């Protein structure tokens, strides 16, 4: 499984890639080279979940019954998918949330910025979940991963305490997928893709 | 008056230039040079106050104890400081208003974005305010109009439906002063300073 996704293409074809979400999940911690992961099958297919980030520590005694966001790295050889981190917790809670999402395109001197929405449905989300819907929403209503739009940061004012960071330029480093954020904690989204 | 302001250290020297409030103002709609004016003095300054916005219309009685927000445009010959808009509702009602205000500064292939907050202090505030203290903010932490910082946008979330976009690059149009909005329905603010 990669981490670096370098090349435009390699960044649309993940972001763009089929997401799913599993409730009440549960598996034992087997390990595998070291990384954690937790297996389970929700209907027709193994999945198995590495555990990197701050969720390393969190489900050292496995998963009883979490939301699980899903997002496919690869198939291994047993055809198992392998997918990272976005373990929220074990009863979110149907909570429809709209936070401002602000969008600037920065081509050389002109400047494009929009106004939008992000909708999360849930009292706590991963940050991989965060992370990939709104690149999922730049990527299609914004061009984000086509021609000259790759660079650039998705900032989140977390409760105006904390900056969340991310840089849109590589795929998301998988030891933050474990984390997670209150979603109505979350004051609002700016965006700001620095064209080449 | 002038209206645009091509030159940094004008939009610097206007932008830095402290302004005032005064509650409770009254005043007959005069004439001048075909501008519809309104004549005061809060203490020890007659004030040249000009409607040419929606408030032109709004405001065609006269003012009946309104609030009044004042930049100094300049002092004519005879004392009187011009000013223009800035008139909100009476009993504007004391009220705090965090709303999230992301400032990002792009230059080259540099992004630097950070968390902020903007303070509101009233049911309504005129465009004229946010726009005066949002670049004054600006102005005094994130170096806007002092090294290369000049062009880029301030972009304002308002109820989801409408999209209030500032240009950084000139003096605010004054056409756009007397405009009002709702300070709780102001979602988040979105500045991009472009470094050219």
């Amino acid at each position: 499984r990669v981490q670096h996704l370098h090349d435009i293409r390699d960044l649309h074809r993940y972001y763009s890639s089929e997401s799913f979400e599993y409730s009440n999940v549960s598996g034992k911690v087997e390990n595998y080279n070291g990384s954690n992961v937790v297996r389970f099958n929700p209907k027709d297919q193994n999945h198995q979940l590495f555990l990197l980030g701050k969720d390393k520590e969190q489900y050292k005694e496995g998963l009883q019954g979490q939301n699980v966001f899903v997002v496919q790295e690869l198939i291994d050889p047993n055809g198992r998918l392998s997918t990272v981190g976005g373990v929220t917790k074990k009863n979110n809670k149907t909570s429809e949330t709209n936070t401002p999402l602000f969008v600037n395109k920065v081509n050389g001197e002109d400047l494009d910025a929009s106004i939008d929405s992000f909708l999360i449905q849930k009292e706590e989300i991963s940050l991989k979940e965060l992370d990939f819907k709104i690149r999922q929403q730049l990527v299609n209503n914004y061009g984000l991963y086509k021609g000259t739009s790759k660079y650039g940061k998705i900032i989140i004012n977390l409760k105006d305490e904390n900056k969340v960071e991310i840089d849109l330029g590589d795929k998301l480093q998988f030891e933050r997928m474990g984390d997670v954020l209150n979603s109505k904690d979350i004051r609002g989204i700016s965006v700001t893709i620095n064209q080449i």
